[PDB]
């Protein structure tokens, strides 16, 4: 007689600091060994005590569905590590357990990719996608997961502030269980330029003839930040000051 065992030991996601309130951030399943049943588990957090009455996240009890229970305003770098288990029979049954990781991020940390097919492609074939990301990533950090932050219009023009719906910005970001926050988004955008013809024939199978990435780009939010003069410091290779 075996417990439930979740699809992954380990969830990693994120959350970036203007993510609503119960927002959407992963969702964990968990079957029997046995029989692959699922329809009866019961999910539920085990998150440790946090200040001010606030709870981090909830779990949608039949779904799986990790949501947001608090703001994340002016948390960059902060990180919740908590963990997730699934119980069978509504509760009554024996019980699995996983470990999930949370890590704040903001626009200094993600990177656009920009696509010359529509938003809703990139998303109805989301889940594809990001795991062929993660298979790149993965191959310069190991245990990385990409995380996508949003899925819109190509953005151009002015301050990138004309949308363009025939194509498409997918801002992306990686969280690197090593350090509890994400990648730099300066490696970031080298592990994916660097191999940006092969991501591109691993999209095709998606993408559809005639359809790639066209560029990776930095958010136009990152500019406006080095402006107001925040999070400048040092960086390699450079005498101008980049935003951390
Ligand atoms: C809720 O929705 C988000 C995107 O809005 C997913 O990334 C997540 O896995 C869950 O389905």
């Amino acid at each position: 007689d075996h417990p439930p065992v979740f699809q992954k030991k380990f969830y990693i996601g994120g959350v970036s600091e203007d993510a609503r309130m119960f927002a959407s951030v992963l969702r964990v399943k968990a079957t029997d060994r046995d029989t692959g049943n699922y329809s009866a588990m019961a999910y539920r957090l085990i998150i440790p005590p946090i200040k001010e009455g606030k709870e981090g996240f909830v779990v949608e009890t039949y779904t799986g569905l990790i949501k947001t229970a608090m703001l994340f305003h002016n948390m960059r770098r902060s990180y919740f590590k908590f963990q997730v288990i699934a119980t069978d029979d509504y509760g009554k049954g024996l019980s699995g357990k996983a470990d999930v990781l949370v890590s704040v991020v903001n626009q200094l940390d993600m990177q656009v990719i920009v696509s010359n097919v529509p938003p809703t492609l990139v998303e109805k074939k989301i889940e594809d996608l990001t795991e062929i990301l993660d298979r790149y990533v993965q191959e310069q950090i190991p245990g990385a997961k990409v995380v996508v932050e949003s899925i819109g219009a190509r953005r151009h023009g002015d301050a990138y502030s004309l949308e363009d719906y025939s194509k498409c910005d997918l801002t992306v970001y990686a969280i690197d269980p090593q350090t509890n926050r994400a990648i730099d988004r300066n490696e970031l955008f080298k592990f994916l330029d660097g191999k940006l013809l092969d991501i591109n024939k691993d999209f095709q199978p998606y993408y559809g003839e005639g359809g790639r990435i066209l560029e990776i780009r930095t958010p136009e939010a990152v500019t406006s930040i080095k402006k107001r003069g925040e999070s400048l410091g040092y960086t390699e290779g450079a005498s101008r000051l980049v935003p951390r």
